[PDB]
């Protein structure tokens, strides 16, 4: 209990039918940014897993000590929980959660479809910040939200050591984008002040999926899962899941 889980940052698990959705939060963030999506998908009947990434939802000094392999493992552990209960699995995530969504689709051909939201593959400023030798923390990246009455549960500082980890993860995932073949629904905000929207556009044009769509959210900033266009993400995701699940030879 050096670094207890902050109230509202707990992992979430909803037992439903044999179709599972893995839902990943992003870097310095928490499940609080993703639970509205998870609840909506659970209400539609699906089994849902929203893992807490290692070092997240506790303290930024714990995050500072974590590796990108730790964050991958948190997602792999949630994938395993779904595999114990589900025969078909989809993955969705926000920002670095979208990077991890792409990582999973690059590794597992069995994944049925992906829904990355403002996914991160190349952020030149973070590449430079990762190289700072004498700065421990930079400012928070969280709460880039257009609706002024909405707040995100995310850390108040960003560890420089952790920036190096996300930079390495992004480089790996970016290099492997041609391994993605499953249906993809890519959401991107028009005015994202954290992850360049061109990242999602490059994902769209680099993956090999025969079925791909990019949806631009005109009324949201980076944390779109909590922002004005949350309803578009939820409803269009549900339509996408239904269409993939209903696909037949006809």
């Amino acid at each position: 209990e050096k670094y207890p889980i902050i109230e509202g940052a707990e992992p979430f698990y909803y037992e439903g039918n044999e179709i599972g959705i893995l839902v990943s939060h992003g870097f310095t963030g928490s499940t609080q940014s993703m639970r509205p999506l998870g609840e909506a998908y659970a209400n539609a009947g699906y089994t849902v897993c929203g893992p807490r990434l290692r070092g997240h939802g506790t303290h930024y000094e714990e995050m500072e000590t974590t590796t990108y392999q730790d964050w991958i493992h948190s997602v792999e552990e949630g994938y395993q929980w779904l595999k114990e209960r589900c025969s078909t699995i989809f993955v969705t995530g926000l920002s670095m959660g979208g990077t991890l969504t792409l990582y999973m689709a690059e590794k597992y051909p069995e994944i049925k479809g992906i829904i990355p939201i403002n996914a991160a593959i190349e952020i030149s400023y973070m590449e430079a910040a990762a190289s700072l030798e004498d700065v421990r923390f930079l400012d928070a990246i969280g709460s880039d939200i257009k609706n002024p009455d909405i707040k995100e549960l995310a850390y108040e500082k960003t560890p420089v050591k952790s920036i190096g980890e996300i930079t390495e993860l992004m480089k790996k995932v970016k290099g492997d984008l041609e391994k993605v073949n499953c249906p993809a629904l890519i959401f991107v905000s028009k005015e994202d002040h954290v992850v360049p929207p061109s990242n999602s556009q490059e994902i769209y044009s680099s993956i090999k999926s025969a079925a791909k769509e990019l949806v631009t959210l005109d009324n949201s900033y980076h944390v779109a899962t909590l922002d004005n266009d949350q309803d578009i993400i939820i409803e269009r995701t549900l339509h996408f899941l239904q269409r993939v699940l209903e696909t037949s030879s006809l």
